[PDB]
């Protein structure tokens, strides 16, 4: 009986590691990013005033008071917002501020939330979607919020788009976490060929934003400057260029100074008098608001009562449920509709944008996505 | 409507991280555990020679030279074996070296290889169960074959029991990895009383094996050194004691010189040509041996022809098949049956031992475990 | 003898604990290097002069008196100084505070010097000029570098500028941004993409050159398609093609009327003219980096070179020297050994409170577009090299 | 100009590319500190002097004349040495080269004196003589740790040895191993099991202690159970307890006749006889990083040790200082910086082959069982310190 003296095959990628080898709870804030959105409309005053305005030039300042005011919120909310499951609704109403806004997350992949909002006496409309396209840079990583806003001035037969700066978050990997926000702004108004363009200054001129107001000739009319945590003016140009908290320039005219954070803030995530509201319920709402609405969603919920465990494992759970459901719809040939907002030409850019279904605040839900 | 200033809790471990964030093939050899621990027997005429001689310390000193052969073939062979699946077996037959070895892998948690090897001319039995207790030691892996060895020279009425050394992989990290054996070794023949000493000196010394011989009356009769990779010499210990490849001292007795590994060797994993046969099979065998011989496993099968993605991609299956066939004992209150061995007192020590169950070669196989 | 510590133990519990395992964690993790074999031996320095590859271009429309048959030309070259990327997947290096590149080709009729002018963030700066004294082509590169899912982004931030002396007219880019697609898991390769406007500042002129993304099924793969228009808006040509490959122009009206994944063919709109056709890679390429014969020119050295230029010259750095003399084993060893002296000279820098000094460039305004720029300082070309920094 | 790289790139698929990963990933690895924040301010040169604190012990077997009743005592005194283990899981601090600590205690009538003799492996000698002239308690401890599961454990590598004076009589041993158990996933706990063989290597006595391990359920934790026999081998005592807790002694008769988790109760066989019981520790415990009055006082400082005390002495290592005084921030980089200070000075010693100098203690062979130690070299308690080495 004859042995073999030699192996047929003689002795000889990331593939074997990869086969054979979520985000903490810990790291969020209570807050669906819808929610979050929605902090856009913490100084809704500016828009108000801005319609009750004769000169589209005044009108310019409250709007880029407003474009700044809708981002001032984030400093020090290093606390990343719950990505918000496909079908997630958020409303809000508010009888003060003067509004409604109903919210809708549209696409998972990518992450697309689509916003709403009315004056409540119809003195405005205020839209647009959200993808906060995410960017590991460096030591930090930036948010980018891609889509055009749109704001109609309806007593003024007007509109105005623009985007939302990039907002980043330094010291992720070692250090204390905090928030920058820079880019550039160009406010489009679209009757009067009016443009606004705010820079957001990046780091010494920390929250610095620069910029000006042009007629459509090209003509500066004001230049504005201030921090994106404090406040911003309106300046004559003239002034402003030679002379380049914050430094008042000599006759400059306030057009914005943020809203309240209570001295409870640093104890609750740095949570606005305006975001303290946010995820509020009660038993009258219950009976109102959709099965889609993202104050009855769980690891939000139990997280905002402390039990983060339990927040945890009600996380993972609906992003399972979630990829379940896509699955499913992957092979029932079903596919998803999004049941307040659809797709169409934004019609001041032509580009694509989601647009408002209707019949939300009609009530009367049927045949919701359980995303629960 | 009034709402709320505060948070119900205000904000606020491992565990989190850990529920919410195998090994590669590329490191194995294609041999099952229980194949590596056949390569005891590579020197077997050690122990055939050893029977057929009267002064039983010239019969200690073959089985002292067949102890540091059967854990000779281990230099640069830095290919982890497969962990034995439970209930595989393996078997043997050399009709050259004139034995049979059967063995099981009795347990999995922890992973226990019992084996029984008799001389073909019923001259020995050798036999005992190996756990091979892996210990990270720095920049290292340790193991360490726990378990006693018990070799029986039937025409002597004796037994000799003994333990074999550690077994340390350097540079596991980082750089060549590469096989040091160290440990003291105790052989005691329980007829005569007779002792033998192994030191498997560290490392300089690499290798270095010294130890001696003595009587029970503790009297040494000869010094016993050389390299595991190499040899084994028996001396006079008055002229060892003076005098302290390798170095011959005057008027020793070689004992051993290991067997032969093929020039085609460093391609085959550095097997010896004893380990060049182990995984070998062929249509005479096939009907033969049981549907448990490691010769029928297919990721060692796979791995041997080159197809590691096959291998990696079999082996991860069978350790799956593996925990499901655990879970199913673990509800439905079957326990495991080992086949071919039971559990016993090891009689020359009173230790808790592996007893062969008989039958084996008989074939007349019965209900084996389907373990593939 | 005391009963107690002068402070009790301080709890794993309270997450207090793990802002320390953050703190030592990080200054672990910054101290490491990236592996030299990702890399490829090309200081960021070299990869920027390649470039200058097709600066025959510059030469045709130096000598062309219809502006916009310059601006057809001006975006040849825009589209043909991008084009030795793809296939590029080695990473140049990032080149040491203090580093330069020069070279010189008189086949091609420029001369050309780059410094890298910051560390934090790593710019570097290049100034090149025609022989004939016909063009000064000049600007500054920061690779934002930004990883996310299986791609690395490097946005190269900066104004370029081409002056055509002759015609006393300037033309400012600004360049896509280079996508690496499947690092770690899966194949790498190269997509370019991003808005590139050209405009002439004298005469008004705008290139806008789209370089189209991958999309879904990889149908635009690399395609350019753009127009060049007056300062009044007017389409006066569609440009159209295949940054790899080539440039087409084309009567705008008639484009107009026809309006690892592999690129498809360029549809050849009738009327069209070949502005720009890119010259084969050699077949050492797919073995040598996937170099462009003009890219394997660029670390090259005599010693008729090492006597001339300065001893800050990439072509002097050792760890782009070990790699591509096949010892990369040793080069992430000269890399290591590099990135700690380097280190070591700012934070000296640091216990001494004095400025860095950069020899060959100087910040300023671009008088063109407003923006801050980096400015050849002077005098690099008459040698007399006096107190440069030792960095190797 | 050439057209080609000097050598090929080097290739991805064949696995000559990860063994470079490997070079470079591990010069990375081995650099990286252990933090802070599992270690307990301790230097392992005063978790070693813990021994002493029931020295009491070696001075009851001083003065008793039945040679079995010393061994009671010795093996008292052996257990005793590794009680303040319990719930100890803060790892003490690994010992610079060159590293000693002295300890002075008249109320236990004895004087230590330990050195960090070797960094790999790390090698910890003592000797410690009684005031009264009446022992000698020197050894070495090479902790080998040895992680695996979730367990690591600590074998303290080395012989120990008790000399009576005034008996002319010396006893080794060998201590237990020391498991933590549930390393990061789980609340840590302490386990200590081996065979302890005490010789008296005048009469011949040999005492013999299990300390059993956990096993399943718990049950055995920290239970001790050996016996003291005579040089042929006859039992004449039987002893039991608790490391953590109590020793008893019995007739051996009758303990035949006998024959995170939580320990169970001492069974006291009719007969027994105490012969050691733990001092409980103070309600400061659990918040003093579990440690016993003794180890509270190890790094206690006055200016009036300072002076007479070595400079290398841990007592001033700043690490642990920092540690001790909350400071755990800092004691991460006093830590950095001093396990840099110490391969600075070895590699220093390379470039200039000079071999390191063990101040206190030297190497020779034990007399009793032929192992290799360490001897202390003499002159420590003359003072006049001389040319000492500069560690902090
Ligand atoms: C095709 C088109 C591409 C689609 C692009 C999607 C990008 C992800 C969007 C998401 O916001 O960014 C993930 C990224 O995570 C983390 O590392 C981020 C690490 C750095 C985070 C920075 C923290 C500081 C931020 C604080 C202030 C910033 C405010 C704005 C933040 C809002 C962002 C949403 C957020 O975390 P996450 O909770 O949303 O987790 C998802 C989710 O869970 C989903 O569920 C998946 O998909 P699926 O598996 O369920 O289908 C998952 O995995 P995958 O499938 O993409 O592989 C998983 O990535
Ligand atoms: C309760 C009583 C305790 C039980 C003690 C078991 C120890 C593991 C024995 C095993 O040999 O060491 C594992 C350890 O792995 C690796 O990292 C080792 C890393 C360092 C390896 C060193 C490489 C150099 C060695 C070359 C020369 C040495 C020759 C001797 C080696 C033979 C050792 C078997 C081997 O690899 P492996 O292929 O056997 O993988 C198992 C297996 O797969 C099983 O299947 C499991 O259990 P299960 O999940 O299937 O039930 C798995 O996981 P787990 O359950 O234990 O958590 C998984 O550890
Ligand atoms: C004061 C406040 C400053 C605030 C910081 C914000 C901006 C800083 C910009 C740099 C951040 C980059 C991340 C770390 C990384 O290492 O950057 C590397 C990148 O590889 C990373 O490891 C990769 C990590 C794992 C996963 C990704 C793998 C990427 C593979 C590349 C594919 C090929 C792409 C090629 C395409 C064409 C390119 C134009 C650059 O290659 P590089 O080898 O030459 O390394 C330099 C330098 O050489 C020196 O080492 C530095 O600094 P320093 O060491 O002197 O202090 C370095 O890092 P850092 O210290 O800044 O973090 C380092 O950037
Ligand atoms: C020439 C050939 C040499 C061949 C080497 C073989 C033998 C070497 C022995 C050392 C190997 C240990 C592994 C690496 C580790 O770091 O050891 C640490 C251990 O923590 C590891 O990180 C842990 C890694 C992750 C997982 C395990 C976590 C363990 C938690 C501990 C729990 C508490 C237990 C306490 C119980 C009582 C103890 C008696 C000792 O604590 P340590 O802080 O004081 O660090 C020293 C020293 O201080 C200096 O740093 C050294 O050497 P070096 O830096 O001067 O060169 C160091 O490592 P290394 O270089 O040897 O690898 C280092 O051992």
């Amino acid at each position: 009986k004859k042995h073999r003296t030699s192996l047929p095959s003689p002795m000889f990628i990331w593939s074997i590691l990869r086969k054979c080898i979520t985000m903490p709870v810990i790291f969020n804030e209570p807050l669906s990013f819808l929610q979050r959105l929605t902090e856009y409309m913490e100084h809704t005053y500016l828009i108000h005033k801005a319609s009750s305005l004769s000169d589209p030039v005044e009108r310019m300042q409250c709007v880029a008071a407003f474009a700044v005011s809708a981002v001032a919120s984030q400093w020090e909310r290093t606390g990343k917002p719950f990505n918000p499951l496909l079908g997630e609704t958020y409303e809000l109403v508010r009888d003060d501020l003067g509004f409604r806004l109903i919210s809708e997350q549209v696409s998972h992949h990518p992450p697309i939330s689509a916003f709403h909002a009315e004056g409540l006496n119809n003195d405005f409309i205020f839209h647009g979607s959200i993808y906060p396209k995410l960017k590991f840079w460096g030591k930090s990583v930036e948010a980018e919020p891609k889509g055009t806003i749109t704001l109609e001035l309806l007593e003024h037969n007007e509109a105005y788009t623009w985007t939302n700066p990039t907002c980043c978050v330094h010291n992720i990997i070692v250090g204390k976490l905090w928030i920058e926000q820079y880019g550039n702004v160009e406010i489009i108004n679209h009757k009067t060929g009016d443009k606004c363009v705010l820079n957001f200054k990046p780091c010494k001129e920390l929250h610095k934003v620069e910029g000006y107001i042009q007629d459509k000739s090209k003509k500066k009319l004001c230049a504005l400057y201030g921090k994106w945590t404090e406040c911003l003016y309106s300046v004559d140009p003239a002034t402003f260029d030679a002379y380049k908290s914050v430094f008042i320039i000599p006759g400059s005219v306030l057009l914005w100074r943020i809203a309240p954070r209570p001295p409870n803030s640093a104890q609750m995530y740095n949570f606005t008098s305006f975001a303290m509201v946010l995820n509020e319920v009660d038993k009258d709402m219950e009976s109102v608001i959709p099965k889609t609405d993202c104050r009855l969603r769980p690891d939000i919920r139990a997280m905002e009562n402390g039990e983060i465990d339990q927040a945890s494992e009600e996380k993972k759970r609906l992003e399972e449920k979630q990829r379940a459901a896509r699955k499913n719809r992957s092979k029932s040939e079903e596919d998803w509709k999004t049941r307040w907002f659809h797709q169409g030409p934004n019609p001041y850019n032509g580009a694509q944008d989601w647009i408002y279904s209707g019949s939300y605040w009609d009530r009367n839900y049927f045949n919701l996505p359980d995303i629960y």
